[PDB]
């Protein structure tokens, strides 16, 4: 069994930008811009290559705890990013694996489209309420907007 949603959203940042800040710096400006929902970012394997690893910190309190993120391919030429959420808190007695699905556009007005799915894989089928999707939809919009927030005034990260 598996759940998939998605969080396809227009930003207000060129599609070349959120490959170098949301995708090549989704590691140190992750956290730096919303430590509330992405407390921290560390890596414990590998460099950005498929099958290296992060490890996070939602909040370091009583609303969230930790998860462990295999980066599973960022690639150049689509623009796209896969990185599955491996191990940690989040899964719980629901999900087994979310599997994010980023694929980032053009756009003329100054900007890109951003279509980011998951899949979830779930253990023993495990059923989940659709206002727990929207609440996990939402934080992560919440977390993107903030990156979009600096992006804004400053598209160009380095």
């Amino acid at each position: 069994g598996v759940v998939t949603y998605d969080m396809e959203i227009p930003s207000k940042v060129p599609p070349v930008k959120l490959y170098k800040a949301f995708i090549l710096d989704g590691d140190t400006l992750v956290p730096k811009v919303l430590p509330h929902a992405i407390k921290c970012v560390k890596i414990l394997e590998g460099d950005g290559c498929a099958g290296t690893i992060k490890e996070v910190t939602f909040g370091e309190g009583s609303h969230h705890k930790c998860v462990k993120q295999r980066v599973d391919a960022i690639d150049k030429d689509n623009l796209t990013y896969s990185y599955t959420i491996i191990e940690g808190d989040v899964l719980a007695e629901k999900f087994e694996s979310i599997s994010y699905h980023i694929k980032i556009v053009a756009c003329p007005d100054g900007g890109s489209i951003c279509k980011n799915r998951s899949i979830y894989t779930t253990k023993g089928d495990c059923k989940v309420s659709e206002e727990e999707i929207k609440l996990g939809k939402e934080k992560a919009a919440e977390i993107f907007k903030a990156l979009e927030a600096y992006l804004l005034a400053n598209p160009d990260y380095c």
